[PDB]
């Protein structure tokens, strides 16, 4: 069947795994568990299409700058995640996008900007800001919460639809 190779990238601790786990196991992981490299395969019916979501959950730590080129090269769609309460994670975003473009020799790669942890009150990154960024990249922006599950499916399915169009 149609497989979609999605990769979740972003700075450490922004909630890449939490998002993935919510989509897969439908439950919020509230524990410190740094990722080295994890893979998840889930069958889903999206817009009537039976497909396999092959998701690669990556590490936020730079010590693994090598494993990057590999998966970035084989990925079809990328969820670029940052946390709305971590300005730094928002700034690192462009670096991940740039690495993706250089590794694939393409300026138009299926991507979605995701502002996670939208359930917290101490927001340091204005929504219009991330949205302005997304607008310049020509990619969709979606705020999510792995805790309450808001936008979770929204983010993954939009990416999938972005892949269908390209
Ligand atoms: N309040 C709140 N906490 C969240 C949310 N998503 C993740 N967290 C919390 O943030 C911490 C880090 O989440 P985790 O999924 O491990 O982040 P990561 O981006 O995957 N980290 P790493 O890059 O090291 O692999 C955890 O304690 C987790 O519960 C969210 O939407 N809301
Ligand atoms: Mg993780």
């Amino acid at each position: 069947m149609t497989e979609y190779k999605l990769v979740v990238v972003g700075a450490g601790g922004v909630g890449k795994s939490a998002l993935t786990i919510q989509l897969i196991q439908n439950h919020f992981v509230d524990e410190y568990d740094p990722t080295i490299e994890d893979s998840y395969r889930k069958q889903v019916v999206i817009d009537g299409e039976t497909c396999l979501l092959d998701i690669l959950d990556t590490a936020g730590q730079e010590e693994y700058s090598a494993m990057r080129d590999q998966y970035m090269r084989t990925g079809e769609g990328f969820l670029c995640v940052f946390a709305i309460n971590n300005t730094k994670s928002f700034e690192d975003i462009h670096q991940y996008r740039e690495q993706i473009k250089r590794v694939k020799d393409s300026d138009d790669v299926p991507m979605v900007l995701v502002g996670n942890k939208c359930d917290l009150a101490a927001r340091t990154v204005e929504s219009r800001q991330a949205q302005d960024l997304a607008r310049s990249y020509g990619i969709p922006y979606i705020e999510t919460s792995a805790k309450t599950r808001q936008g979770v499916e929204d983010a993954f399915y939009t990416l999938v639809r972005e892949i269908r169009q390209h």
